[PDB]
This record gives structure tokens, sequence and C-alpha cells, in this order.
């Protein structure tokens, strides 16, 4: 419906004068309004209070006192609840959120009494799940019901393929509708509201003032997902994955398709179960993925057509969906970012036998000494199909080799987890760590004081990254900015975007 | 599992002299512990913070540093968190609850430099849902391999039939178990720890500090639910209902139970789907049940056999799971509950044809004048089986009558909903609203300005509640204890149990 969405501040601060500097804070991030949550001031003078905040905030407010029987905080009268709420209305409010279940009593007691620019929002809050459309329809028309000017439906993502429920609902909805689905699994929803209609979504002011589960930082919305960029014919496309929190590949392929104006955005896709997720999310605005652990292999069975290079190797970390069928095209850039960062560096040692492993393997044997594989489990086959070793064993065993962990061990938080004796890696030449969350493991960090040479696992990403793109995209990888673009925006550690 | 379960009184306060008197705090409501929400600090010197509390707090100490991607607030360097985990052992902490992530990585990092009476809780955290028993089995092997001393489970209740699932596992694993679950509908899980071999709970020091979604206060887990008389042999009763939570039939039923030493305990149950629930609970742990709206004409459905009152009425109110089969008897108390307090306030009107106004329209026919149904949906049909009109036409109605309500209209957070116009009363010698909460509803206090004789809800509750005691404990009603527990602990407003 209407309007790209606003993107309002939640105001928590417990004290009057820290909500005030926080409406400035709002202000400066970008934010279009604040949210003030007058159940967290923890001494509340509410004539004398609400008059100081409407006076001095820079942006339009929203007023809310969210009592504890809706997820809120104030405890007390309900009559005197509903009078702080009229008196913001009336001291000049732009919006106040009252809760669905008192609103027909509410607006009933304001009716003819309305400022001019003032807007009703009428909410209801699902902490359990994320109901049919059918149950949503009905929440709307409810909603409608008691007079409200604006419709907010807050529900809970158990499953992501839930969030399209809430598109549904918000693209179609002929009433201004707030629309978000809470959790990690729901973060997509408030991302991508300037496509699906949604009036408003919530950023934090930092991400230690979250109001409800999955909120990103205002700065996030706008800088790292482009927010004001997204649009109903925006292409969305997204890293696949089990955990996701991690994955700067929203952080570089949203930079690249806003520089070269490709008018695409990338988010965090945390899939718990790939067959339903691509089954959910099969329409043409779904136009790419990328497929990370444990989905890889996986996801090669998915695709309708698989890439030449990505058969022989047995696993898909690219996913194309083609404009004419509406088929899945499946790809593998793992094994030239791999081999290539290896290289550039300069018998292999690989570590894990997922989805990288196998990429890697295969393209280690391709291109000179050649390979032996070790992994968790035993059984993982691989060494025979390429030409075995399990972890176990791995500190047990040529003093110029090299070793590359494929797998998600040292990956944070899991910072001092290591795969393999730092008495070992004296005997190794190069060792590549394709994790780059943290940049440092400790099995580049170990392998370094070993004399080692150490290839990290940004190497590998931005390679197989700027392939993504021109899979992506169509145009050609503009790989100098990847790696301009990793340098400035992708060097931050301990990041989780959830 | 062994000891009865643990009060741990989390403590979130955001600074360290705000902390200390928070503890203090515990100490006084009488928590066994406390948990320090280190996350929570907003300035935080942890050599010379974590010895300030150490030292100054009058409870064993649990410390918790909750990084972001376990739903706390610290963001950070990895390795530095855990630096204070290790600091707060040596220091003389009583416990830290690692998370299950970093678990292993963790307590090999202090492997032979734990002090005597250290023990390590490792926990995990399901924001979504509550697994099958197959799955909580793996997490609980899966904990203990880390080398955990005590395994922490919270799981989230999509149904209150998640709970028993919870139940089995802290009652037959064998190590020390912290199994909660989370939300309104997991409320029971920590109720019912020491029946069921929980190691420990959360209490709140007040409602407005709550750390996770569902704890009660520590003061209600005392007083109100009597925490510290709950054994394995404790049988279970409840308030079944939607919604649940204004209920003071816990009030009232734990009070007697206490005062005439019945090893019983009364919880709210937030009950979704009535026939699933008691499939759920069929065991002889659970004992009987009080029935609320909507579920009361339905529960004379679940029933084996049915008193004849009850049949006659067709709702039932109470039911009670039979020591010998199993089975589930079903009785009305509504009925002589609502006749008596009318009768003590000295044609009728009876408001709603739900089961409360099943049980007055029958009962009102049985007793002299006779009866008038009003109903939101016109259909319920009643006022035929007994010997019609809708409320649309209610304020269109001699000048004597008596008005009885028996919907949930009025009852908060509705407070300013009323059933009928106040100009409609003047034509009423009296008024009866079976809402007891708030205890001055909208129709009381506009009857009573009208003119007209109030008869309040409390009236009705507390009489239809000591004939549920009789049945539920097979005890003589103990009349007048009721009625002083009513006005001694059962008076407070606005009160929310959830
Ligand atoms: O975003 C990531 O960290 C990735 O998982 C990195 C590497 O695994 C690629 O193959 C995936 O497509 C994306
Ligand atoms: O706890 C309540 O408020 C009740 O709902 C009051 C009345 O409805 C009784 O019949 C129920 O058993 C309990």
């Amino acid at each position: 419906v209407k309007n790209p969405s606003l993107i309002c501040a939640p105001v928590m601060a417990d004290s009057i004068d820290k909500m005030v500097i926080e409406t400035s804070k709002a202000h400066e991030l970008g934010a279009d309004l604040v949210e003030i949550r007058l159940d967290w001031l923890k001494d509340f003078n509410p004539l004398e209070d609400l008059k100081t905040i409407i006076k001095k905030s820079p942006l339009p407010t929203l007023f809310t006192y969210r009592p504890k029987w809706e997820g809120g905080q104030y405890e007390g009268d309900e009559n005197e609840r509903r009078d702080v709420l009229r008196l913001a209305m009336e001291l000049g409010a732009d919006y106040i959120d009252v809760e669905l279940q008192v609103a027909s009593e509410f607006i009933k007691s304001i009716d003819g009494k309305k400022p001019g620019k003032f807007k009703v929002i009428v909410s209801s809050h699902n902490y359990q799940n994320t109901p049919s459309v059918e149950d949503l329809d009905g929440l709307v028309a409810r909603i409608q019901q008691t007079g409200a000017d604006i419709v907010k439906i807050a529900t809970t993502a158990v499953d992501i393929a839930d969030v399209a429920r809430m598109f549904h609902i918000t693209s179609k909805a002929q009433v201004p509708t707030i629309g978000l689905v809470m959790g990690e699994r729901g973060l997509m929803s408030r991302i991508l509201c300037s496509k699906f209609g949604g009036y408003l979504t919530f950023g934090t002011l930092d991400s230690s003032k979250v109001s409800a589960p999955g909120q990103p930082t205002i700065k996030d919305l706008l800088d790292l997902y482009n927010f004001r960029r997204i649009g109903p014919d925006t292409k969305v496309y997204g890293i696949i994955g089990k955990p996701v929190s991690h994955s700067k590949s929203p952080i570089v392929h949203n930079q690249a398709f806003k520089s070269v104006d490709f008018n695409g955005v990338y988010v965090h896709l945390l899939v718990d179960n790939l067959v339903s997720f691509l089954q959910a999310y099969s329409s043409s605005d779904f136009a790419g993925f990328s497929c990370g652990i444990p989905h890889k292999e996986a996801a090669l069975q998915c695709c309708d057509e698989v890439d030449p290079l990505a058969k022989s190797i047995g696993a898909v970390n690219t996913i194309l969906r083609r404009k004419s069928d509406g088929k899945l095209l499946g790809y593998n850039t793992d094994c030239i970012g791999s081999i290539s960062a290896i290289e550039d560096g300069l018998t292999v040692v690989v570590i894990g036998a997922g989805g990288a492993g196998k990429a890697l393997a295969y393209g280690a044997k391709e291109k000179g000494a050649k390979v032996v594989i070790a992994n968790r489990t035993y059984e993982r086959e691989l060494a025979e199909a390429i030409g075995a070793l399990s972890l176990t064993d791995l500190d047990n065993y040529e003093d110029g080799m090299v070793l590359a962990n494929t797998t998600s061990m040292g990956m944070q938080p899991n910072v001092e987890e290591t795969p393999i004796s730092k008495d070992a890696l004296k005997h190794y030449a190069l060792v590549f760590d394709a994790v780059y969350t943290p940049r440092i493991t400790r099995l580049l960090r170990e392998a370094e004081e070993s004399g080692a040479i150490t290839v990290s696992g940004s190497e590998m990403f931005v390679r197989q990254a700027y392939e993504q793109f021109e899979i992506f995209t169509g145009l050609p990888a503009p790989k100098e900015l990847y790696w301009q673009i990793m340098s400035k925006y992708g060097s931050r550690e301990n990041l989780y975007f959830q």
C-alpha cells in the first residue's frame, strides 16, 4: 500500500531527559519517527513529561504505553493508561498505538476529538506463531472495525516461510498496514517493507536498544541493506544457511548492487528446511541465492539445471532463478575462489567433506600436486571419488604441505576451536582457512607463528562473491570493487545480523 | 532429580551499585540465589565490579554474560567475554552459566582449575518452540558431553501441552536439570519444578524486572503458589480458560489448600484446545480443573460422567479426575453460586448464553420469578429450552427487574465496556455482574448511581469456589475461610498472572 516504508526508532530510555537525547540521536541516524515507549519510564509525570518530549523531539512522535498483558512494562490502572494516551493526542502527538483488545472503547472515547494530523495505530502482537492468511485477514478486519487509522500486526517466525504470509498481508490489505514478523527468522520482513507495502518498520538506535526480537539497527537498514532503494520491483537475493548471522554476503552484494545501480537487495536467509524454503519463495520476486552450510550439497538436488562444474563437484553454492521458466539454475563459485586464493598465496590436505570440501578437493586434483581428505566423520568416500583420513588422526600426519580448512570450525563464536594441533602445523608451507569470521581464526593465528604461509578466508570469500554477482546480475564481475568493499565495509569483527 | 527447586532472582540493574541493592532485595524476598546478568551493565569494570558483587551479595551468585547470539545484550570480543566468566569463577562465584555453543572450549579452559564449591551451568535457549522428547534427549546428551555440572534448557510454549515434555525431561534426566518453558503458556513449568525434578526456577524481584517471558514474581511463587510446599506427590489443579490471566482462582484455592494442609497446588491453565489439553495431562498428577470461558459448555462433552445438575444445565465448570478409573467427572458450581448471591442481594434478565448464562438461567426458572435471555448472537435457543432477546435491543426493554451479566464484558482490561446503556438501568431493582475483575465494573458502577441494588462478581465467585474446593478435596467447604481469603488476598485490582 502507498508510500515507501517509514523507519521508526524505539525510544526506551528510563528517564525523560535520556529519551530526549535518544530522539535527537534518532534524527541524526536518519530515522523518520520515534516510538516513545512510555511504559519504560521509571518515573513518569504525564502532563509535564509528554509536553517536554513533544516540544523537544526533532521527529514526529508515536506514543505507546504498553501494558503487561501485551508484552509491555506498564502495570496499574487501565483508565489512567488511556488518559495518558488521550493526553498525548491532545498535546500534539502524531500517533498513538492502542492495543486491539481495548481499541473500540478507546477510539469511541476520542470520537470527534482528534486533531488534524493525528493517526491512531491499533496493534496486535502474537508471540507464538504466524497465523494462516485466513486468520490474518480476520485479524485485519477486526482491527479495521475498531476505527483504526493504521493496522499493526506483529507475528512470530517459527520458520522463515512464515514471512511470505505477512508479505501477502501488507502487499494486498487495502488499509495502511504495519506488518512485521519477530525473531531472527522473521528479519527479512523488517527489511523488505518498501517492496511489499509495509507502512513502517522499526530500526534500533543501536543493538543494545531492541524493543522486540529481530530488529536491525537504523544504520544497517539505511547503509547495509540500502533501505531507501528498496521498491516494489526490487529483486530479492540472499544467503541461504544455518547459521547465517555471521555472513558478510549481504554487506558486499548490497554495496555492489548500489554501486552499479542494480535494482536488487540481498538479505540473510536463516533456513531450517531448504525444500520448503524454495517452495515458499518461488516467485519472480526472489531471483537468486547464495547457499551456505548446511545447504550446499543439498541445493544441487533442488536445482532444475546444474552447471557442469557444479555437477562434477556435487554441490551448489549459487542459485539463479531464470526469468524465462522460473526454474532454478545451480552453480559453484567455491572451487575457483578457493584454488585461486591458495595459488596466489604461493600435496594438499582438505579438512571437511561438505560442499566447500568437495569444491576445494576437486579443484586441487585438477591443478598440480594432489590431495588428502580429512573429516570428522571418516566415511566422508570423497577421497576415493577424486583419488581419506579422520581428524582424530589429522594431528598425526612431507614437511612443505598445504592445509585447507573448509569446515565451520573456528567460526565465531567458536574462536578457540581449531581443527588441528599447532604442533602438526610446522609440517605445512601454507594453510588456508575458509572461515572469514573472525579474520584471524585460531588456526591461522597458530599457523603463522608456526612459520607457515597463511591465506585467509576473505581471499576466498571475495573471489567467490564477485563471481556470484556476475551470475546474479549478468554484469561483469567488478572484482576491484568487491576487494574495495570488503576492505572498507567488511572488516569489523564479532558482527551478528539477527 | 534430587533437591526441591531453588528460586533464582535475575539481577539486571544497569549499574553495579543498583545490582548490589537488587541482591539484597532478593535475599529479603526469599530468593535462594541471584543470577547476575553482566551483559545488562552499562559500564562494567570486570575485576573491580565482580569483586564488589561477590563480596556484597547476601546470596550465592550465578554469573551470566549473555551474548547477542543467545538472546543477551553483550556485543564485542568473545575471548574477553569468557575472560570475565573465568574471572567470576576464580573470584569465588558459586555458578557461571556458559552457552552450549561454546561450552566445550570453555570448560576445557578451566580444566583442573575449578574451585570446590563451583558449578558450571551449560545452557541452551530455544525461542521458537518446544522440541520432541527425542530432540530434547539429544540436547541433554550434547550438553552433558561438554562437561556441564548442570544442564539448562529453556524452550518456548507454542501450546500448553508443550510443558509436559519439559516435565518428562526434568523428571527423568539423570543429571541436575534446569528445564523451563517460556511464554504465558509455559508458566506452569516455572511453578511446578519441585514436583517434576527441576533444579531451579527464576522468580522476579517485581513484574517490571523480567529477564525471559513468563517469569512470576518471587513473592507469588512463595506466597501465592506456595512454592516450598510443592513436592513429587503434590496433586495439580488449575483454571482451564482463555484468557486466564485475570483469574483469582489460584489465589483462593492455594490459600485454602495450605490452610487445611491439603497436598495440592492450583495454577493458571491457558488452554487453546480443551481436548488436546485433557489428553496431554491425563495422568494422576492432574487431579482436577476449574473450567472458565470458553470451555465450560465444551467440558461437558469431555467428561466421562456428568452430574445431573450439570447435564440439566448443559455446561461443566468443575472437573474431577477420579482416582479409581482415571475418568473425568463433571460438575457445575456456577448455578448455586449465582442464585445464592442474587437472593442474598434481596423476573430476571440474563446477559449471555454461554456456560454461566446457562447455569444462571436454569437456576432462575427454578426459584420464583422467571427469565428473559439476552445475547450478542440472537440464536443463542436457550430461552426456549427453559421458557429470547439480543443485546442490540437490550437497552430497549416492569420497573423492578433483575439484570444478570454472565459474559466477560467489562472484564479487565475492558473496564469501560458495559453490556447495557445506563438509562435502561433505573428499570432494575438489582443487577448482578459475574465479572469480579475489576470488582466495580462499569455496569455495577452505573447501576449503583441508577439507584439499583448491586451484587458483585465476588459474591458469586467465592460461593462457586468453595464448592469446587469440596469437589476437589472431598473436604467440607470451609466457607468462612474462603470469604476471609478473598477479603485478605483477593482484593487487589489490575492483576495479571502471565
Ligand atoms: O556468506 C557466506 O559466508 C558464504 O557461506 C561463504 C561461502 O560459504 C559461499 O560459498 C556462500 O555462498 C556464502
Ligand atoms: O477463575 C475464574 O475467574 C472462574 O472463571 C470464575 C467462574 O467463571 C468459575 O465458574 C470458573 O470455574 C473460574
